[PDB]
């Protein structure tokens, strides 16, 4: 109920650091990563896994989960670490979209913040979502997606926080 959280800084030698950095670097290699943090929020995580289990029981062969990017300002980081994206919310397939200064506002020290988020994209359509008993998310392009919009609580887990600069 409280959704208390811990913030674990990944050592550069932690396998997960290389894994998160490689995905970011598909489109953001020109930026300098200062740190990557794991957000540990047992209540938020349990709530997210509850919704994943329901969606996994519903959508047959659908791979319901994707790992997507979300840019935030520095000030929102404690809010997202506690609440996730519960309010819909825009998630990018590529980091360079989230890395735009409008979505990852540089702070007073030039530092930018993008989460690498577990998102239950489930079954989606072009765009609360419409009928079909609704779609799980809407996307810009059903066959070549670059962004997803989630409207439901506990549909996203802010697993990793990337702090970086120009
Ligand atoms: C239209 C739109 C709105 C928000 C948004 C994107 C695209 S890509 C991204 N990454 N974090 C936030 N966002
Ligand atoms: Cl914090």
């Amino acid at each position: 109920k409280q959704q208390n959280f811990c913030v674990v800084e990944l050592l550069p030698s932690d396998p997960e650091y290389n894994t998160v950095a490689s995905k970011f670097n598909q489109t953001c290699s020109h930026f300098r990563i200062e740190k990557i943090e794991r957000i540990q929020n047992p209540d938020l995580w349990n709530s997210y896994q509850a919704k994943k289990k329901t969606m996994d029981a519903k959508n047959g062969q659908t791979m319901n989960e994707k790992q997507l990017f979300h840019g935030t300002d520095a000030g929102s980081v404690p809010h997202v670490n506690r609440n996730g994206f519960n309010r819909g919310t825009y998630f990018a397939v590529n980091a360079n979209y989230s890395a735009n200064d409008t979505y990852s506002r540089p702070d007073a020290n030039g530092r930018k913040h993008v989460y690498y988020v577990r998102v239950l994209t489930g079954i989606y359509t072009h765009g609360v979502p419409p009928s079909k008993d609704l779609y799980d998310t809407v996307t810009d392009n059903v066959h070549h997606p670059s962004l997803f919009v989630a409207f439901y609580d506990y549909q996203a887990y802010p697993e990793y926080l990337i702090t970086f600069r120009k």
